[PDB]
């Protein structure tokens, strides 16, 4: 079963992965020997070994030292690489030792079986997409290191940066396969879109420069324009022409100790309650009001995740003369299997049969977010439309975003271009957002009060967070529900025995 743009998704599940490319292995420059002579000699290489899920590169620097009197180098090649591939592996622990180690080129199939027959658990496997990992050179972070090689090496990097404190592995590798693709394509241009305005710099230890998650997207926007702009001159078809999966194709190449630690860390989540920002921007009068309780705030906060998203809906009411005044009465949260930028939120619960739930409006939902935008963000209006496209669409999206020391509060409409939009797209996940539009959503009055007091709705079986119990969590699930104090998302009742 070889890879492709089909189970691309199963390259960022808990089982560890390897890439292998081999592209940069052997490499000559045509320099002039000392009597102005002209010819080939060979210059240092590398190793391009990463984990797609975790981002570390393993890159081995070959040394030209190893090509002493060799013959027939390039063959070569592909057994000194099988070798030090091999090599790597059997210095992990078995713990970290990969389940599948995917080549990019067919030729290094057989030398890296091999060396890996004694590893049978260990698949060897090969790539239908033409991954452009042959441009990992452009880096001059890289390209530095083994040109500065003196002597064979091994030299690690994380290829991500500091990416995967906001967004998942998929959209990271997203990001990742676009920049390098793109450079591949034209690289002048390519960096030139990441160098422009020398404001925004690259860090010492990092390999790319240090964009905003809003910046980010402009970005990717222009690799995108870059990457089908010069394939609309290769085959000159019209780009404007191209179904989302061709898009997506032609960029592809068609410890229970762990867990204790992220639950202290979120035990620390309510420090930041000590700083709130409302997102304010310009409003008329003819908008509704949303005032959201700060206890619920409070709270959402406290069971909330530092870096996986927690959703829930929002309910409320009105007053006398004021309809436009949307004051949120209660917070209902429901099963739900949560990820890093995105949330997979079950249907709007029943609540008919409890106490007091009559007279009161779905206002919409409100979730967490590890990225700081003045917009929905695609995946946002994705799961929006998923739930409001037919229900109610003048439901709102109150995005929370946090980070050690604030809060930020934002509330969001949808426009019938964000609904429409978010239809043909019910799940596409990041870094392919071709039709995307930070105008797709418009601020909605949103304002925080110690004034009133709302409470919870919670599943009637307590449970509510099934990201580490994926397998026990229907989303067309026809929960039952009831008042009560929710819980935290590490509690010891999310858990997998």
């Amino acid at each position: 079963g070889a890879m492709n743009s089909s189970n691309y998704a199963e390259l960022f599940n808990n089982d560890i992965k390897l890439f292998v490319d081999d592209t940069n292995v052997y490499r000559v420059t045509v320099h002039k020997t000392f009597e102005g002579n002209v010819a080939t000699k060979a210059i240092n290489g590398c190793i391009f070994t990463l984990n797609p899920k975790t981002g570390h590169l393993f890159l081995k620097i070959i040394h030209t030292s190893v090509w002493a009197g060799q013959k027939r180098l390039s063959q070569l090649a592909k057994w000194k690489t099988a070798e030090e591939v091999s090599a790597l592996v059997r210095s992990l622990p078995k713990e970290e030792q990969p389940k599948q180690i995917i080549v990019t080129r067919k030729a290094m199939l057989d030398p890296l079986e091999v060396h890996m027959l004694d590893f049978p658990n260990i698949a060897i496997r090969p790539t239908e997409l033409r991954l452009p990992f042959s441009a990992a050179m452009s880096i001059d972070k890289l390209s530095d290191v083994v040109m500065k090689a003196t002597e064979p090496q091994m030299v690690l990097f994380n290829i991500y940066d500091d990416w995967l404190d906001r967004i998942s592995s998929y959209t990271a590798f997203s990001r990742l396969t676009l920049l390098l693709r793109a450079l591949k394509t034209n690289e002048e241009s390519a960096k030139m879109i990441l160098l422009s305005d020398p404001t925004i710099t690259i860090k010492s230890y990092h390999l790319w420069p240090s964009f905003t998650d809003e910046q980010w997207i402009t970005i990717e926007s222009q690799m995108r324009d870059l990457i089908l702009t010069e394939y609309g001159r290769k085959y000159n078809v019209n780009i404007s022409a191209l179904t989302q999966t061709e898009i997506k194709d032609i960029i592809l190449g068609q410890s229970k100790n762990e867990w204790r630690k992220s639950a202290i860390a979120n035990t620390l989540l309510y420090l930041r309650l000590k700083n709130i920002y409302v997102s304010a921007d310009d409003f008329v009068e003819e908008q509704n009001v949303y005032v959201l309780p700060k206890n619920l705030l409070k709270k959402f906060i406290e069971i909330s995740d530092v870096k996986i998203q927690v959703a829930a809906f929002i309910y409320g009411m009105s007053a006398k003369d004021h309809p436009k005044v949307k004051e949120i009465k209660t917070v209902v949260l429901v099963p739900q299997l949560g990820h890093v930028g995105s949330v997979q939120i079950s249907n709007i619960p029943d609540i008919g049969d409890l106490p007091d739930t009559e007279g009161l409006e779905l206002l919409g939902w409100i979730h967490t977010q590890t990225e700081e935008l003045k917009f929905m963000a695609a995946s946002e209006v994705a799961t929006h439309s998923k739930l409001f496209a037919d229900k109610k669409r003048d439901c709102i999206d109150i995005s929370i975003f946090s980070t050690p020391g604030s809060v930020s509060l934002s509330a969001y409409n949808l426009t019938d271009e964000g609904y429409q939009w978010g239809e043909e797209n019910k799940d596409i996940m990041n870094v392919l957002s071709e039709g995307f539009e930070p105008t797709f959503s418009t601020h909605a009055q949103l304002l925080l009060s110690d004034r009133i007091t709302g409470n919870f709705i919670i599943p009637s079986g307590n449970v509510w967070n099934y990201t580490f119990m994926g397998t026990a969590f229907n989303q067309e699930g026809d929960y039952n529900f009831k008042y009560g104090i929710p819980l935290e998302f590490y509690n010891e009742m999310h858990r997998p025995v």
